[PDB]
């Protein structure tokens, strides 16, 4: 009868998440159940439709981890379907204003503090009957900044109430900004900008979180201060111990 | 033609992925490394039919041959994964010469065996003159993982229409009265898995084996084993999802 | 080569219809073959995507009864697929304004009365050569009313011509006034607010269907003179059979 | 903890949910009320492999112990749901003793049984030390469902590796030339019901029935039935939807 | 009503299609053509059960016979098929009497068979009154294919609970030694389909056979086969679209 | 590593494309192993949802055909989310002003030339470690125009850069122009819109595409001309031949 995320907030601490871009059940409950206090299951760059992410939330929960989703886009009616199918907390792509960030807190709110529509099919299953009382703490709302145009409008993005913060992709920063769409990018203009981002988000008494591709970038980003922390894609972490065993395999 | 036959006509060993997780986009990342295979794995883990079919698809584009443990020796089984695309089946507890015959009766049409006629994907790979060619396309390994298994060696050896044995060793470490781990050194399992290797090479036949680790697979091949797989791809994501997790929390 | 939805109003009778939160298509053809006029599959407060969908379309058409969906969104798009996948009655939400409902309607009908695209897969098949004279017959769309906003624009949404006219979801309409988002709500404003709806419907010539979560609610609902009651959702049903066949298990 | 072992350990009978339906979303909510066990019909539903795997899951985090009615006695099948997190199995068509041996040759790893070792789900539910606890982890009951099982019942019962028998009630009504009708009052199909759970508690096994009713599951549980199923998910569903319609049209 | 069986007793002939594509719209589609029946084949394809259960549905609601060909003769997979509402059965490999009976069992409810009872969906077609009318809703054909079927056809042919046979024709010319191509004019395959169908005819049963065109079908159809399917989904479908690309490309 | 469509363009050839209806592998491997240089799936008017497409891109692949999408609706989130599936070609309904196809070529293109999102699930694996330097030109973008208004609109819908050109619906043009929605369509007014909208994306060095449902149309538009062909729908070819079939069997 909590968010574990909201949980390490609460502490003081930030949350360290895993990130799936491979559907299914398996996986995600045994990922779910090591040290990540949440899984994300992308939905934009991933062959993840809502059919395969419906039993992947179910997976994550039961592993003991909060089950969050990256959406494909800030659309308010996906956002709804997500929360009413377990999904605990949403990044949503492409937030670059103000508008598209209120668009974002009116999905995960009900009436009067957003427009979120009434049917919560899991929630009401996990929470039980005091859920609709504690319904948006167990939320948690991300919304992610990867253009110049989010790096222009972060403290207006920031002003808006009804969400927790922001979600960093440097990846795509990188490229908007005109460099190379590298893992970990350390670009001096988009580690600037990503520190700017940081910045805003603790003045405005936001989180701030970031996406990495490694262990070792997740490290750093903690000691930062980052307060939320994923580490890394299981397709990547996958192909990397791949090509690594057949190395070792194929070795003189 | 099947990459894991051109291995071994070019005196060559073959290396393979295996799978437990359901989906194409990990299937063909791994067939596009450098595996000549990927099994699929239908018995330790949720894939079925409906699952197995689209994944076969992806390993072939990636450029590896697509293969199948099956959950068990069934001819009908065996016929629909052949039908699917499935150019290797590797067969679970099969413990006797009949059990192995019954193996060979699904890879080979009349008069060779009883497989029945209506190839669907080989006929698209292969064209119209697949009948002739279609028990070269398919490599068929019977499973070793019982003490049964073991004593019956050299008549399951003797059946003419598989390609060899397959050693399942956790199995046959449990079936020894031992811990069943991977890559194991427990001595009596590492002598049995030699026995069968020297036997189904004294036999002309192909000896493979199921491995844990780079490292063990590496020895496997030094000891001349001609179809080798490592790792599966749960538990290679699981170690590498902990090492992460290690190196993120300092 | 009718839609029963649309006899039971050509009688001058309500139509009854089913609720589906549960995918599949062996309850989706029970329920279809019961005395229910129409199923509606429920798109948003469910776990039901496109893919589950689109059998159970097949399932209630077998079984006697009008597949109705109600979506997630009022996206033309979204609605012209399942149209031409055999949803007969579609329930839009969050039909706030006329321009909205305009929107609904725009997706109803084939040019020049809308912009439904021309690809009918499922409609040729049950209706044959004589289709396109009589497609837009074919179709029953109701703009839901769960808003303060929808309900301060009703008779601008009532005056849309293409579409049937309008849905009330009455635990919505409680959460946005700012009540308890009760099953069957009988909150005197909320209560005020629906036979307002009902009575402007029947004004402007244009039908009026409420989402009910009992028997008795659908009851009464019907003797207010409403065209098109639902009752109850395939999920609350089950649940409650449940919850009563384990107390008579388990009694003294 | 299996918990319909702990409910039998502590000294209760258990009450388990039926699912015809598949789907996750009524498994988990019928999980999260007052059920011990929620029995997946794999035989009399359309739920294949693909749709049972996540409804195990469903289930699991509901609180209520996941269980299996298979298609089929087929050893290969039930390990496959065994690795996948199903930790009941009730298998139809149980009719001597050789098939109540093949039953529990599925439930057991080697020496006790044939379990091929791949425990995918039940590692991640017990961790590393599930094997010495595997057999005590699964519940076996083999369906009594035919005069031949009803006749052999003595036999069936002899075989350690099941913990007792499950009565199919409408199947052993049908068999004797009645009417296959739950919950049934016809006098030779109470009394052969009467002496199969005689004749478990007897051989110090547990005895389970099929009830379409919470009234009849009442007095099954009242006659000491160890593990009581009630009602099915299709038939509660259509009961409460006609009762529904009913009242909306006086 | 069973409508392969309404022609049947009209004393006409059915008219079948036959389907290896997965989905429910071509199968809804070719059901509403001068189809009496389609054939969904679960051998030469990738239709498993989760993709035929709504198949049958479509089929139906187009108003024709929803048939299964099965990968293989197994009774717990027939059963299913049935209660999803399979209202043929097309088993294949059926060489023996033994294996007829098989089959034969699958069909009927005790005490004609041991089909198992949980009618789900033709308890929704047929209703309450479903039991004594069960046998009569389905059409059971058993499979000759090969030489040895060919050799047992009376014995095949004397069990009373198969309506007859359905000859596969492309496995029979292959286990005869000729090429497996369909509507062979190989005189050995032709005088063994006529053999059949004199045998089938001369016991009482109604015999069928697998036609890969219309012309073929018509010839069939005037030979007196009461049971002609012409042409799989697949095979039309790449001749259709081969036609087209040649008249685009002049 | 080319764009087989793009192979034929740079050739001055056009190219013949499959279309498909019907969801699943088989099919669409068969009829990519056949003279198609490109099989388009159709997700507008089909039951073909997101699950279903992903792998049947996979099999048009395989089969040696460029795999192509006509998608639902003009959306950038859909389009990314099938380009990183390994759609190679998109086909986008109701473009019908310049905005509009800026939306389209927004989606096709990273920064600078659109706002593409970074996650090349499956491009990467096909073009390997070259793919960002040549990402553009493997992807082919085609506007559809099948409205009075696309048509007043038809230059300044070619003068958009990051879109390959338009593709013609000629029944969904003919029905909103106020004529029967026939199949190749030879209505005098739809005949001169189509060659119209021909003229003008070759006077702006654009390519023109147009949907068939006949080898015989197919024939003559590329004898006019068009870039792009599509003949005919696997479920209208696949009905035609069973109507055949059928015909033949049942002859005297
Ligand atoms: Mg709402
Ligand atoms: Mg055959
Ligand atoms: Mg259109
Ligand atoms: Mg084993
Ligand atoms: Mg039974
Ligand atoms: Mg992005």
């Amino acid at each position: 009868h909590h968010n574990k995320v909201r949980t390490c907030w609460n502490e003081g601490r930030p949350a360290l998440a895993g990130w799936l871009q491979l559907p299914g059940t398996l996986h995600a409950e045994a990922l779910a159940r090591l040290d990540y206090d949440a899984v994300v299951i992308d939905m934009q760059h991933s062959p993840i439709d809502f059919g395969q992410v419906a039993p992947m939330l179910i997976a994550i929960e039961l592993g003991g981890a909060e089950p969050f989703v990256r959406t494909q886009v800030n659309d308010p009616s996906d956002i709804m379907k997500l929360l009413d199918a377990g999904a605990y907390g949403i990044i949503a792509p492409m937030v670059n204003t103000r508008a598209e960030a209120q668009t974002l807190a009116s999905a995960l709110h009900y009436s009067p503090r957003g427009l979120r529509s009434f049917g919560p099919r899991r929630p009401s299953l996990r929470y039980g009957s005091g859920y609709l009382a504690q319904a948006s703490e167990t939320v948690v709302g991300l919304a992610m900044i990867e253009t110049r145009e989010a790096l222009a409008n972060i403290d207006e993005i920031l002003s808006v109430d009804g969400i927790d913060g922001v979600f960093i992709g440097p990846t795509d920063l990188a490229l908007d900004l005109g460099h190379a769409p590298l893992v970990d990018t350390e670009e001096a203009e988009v580690v600037s900008a990503i520190a700017h981002v940081r910045e805003r988000a603790h003045a405005a008494g936001k989180r701030v979180g970031i996406f990495c591709g490694s262990g070792g970038f997740a490290r750093v980003k903690l000691a930062e201060g980052f307060d939320f922390v994923t580490a890394a894609p299981d397709l990547a972490m996958l192909s990397a111990a791949a090509r690594q065993v057949i190395a070792d395999a194929r070795a003189l």
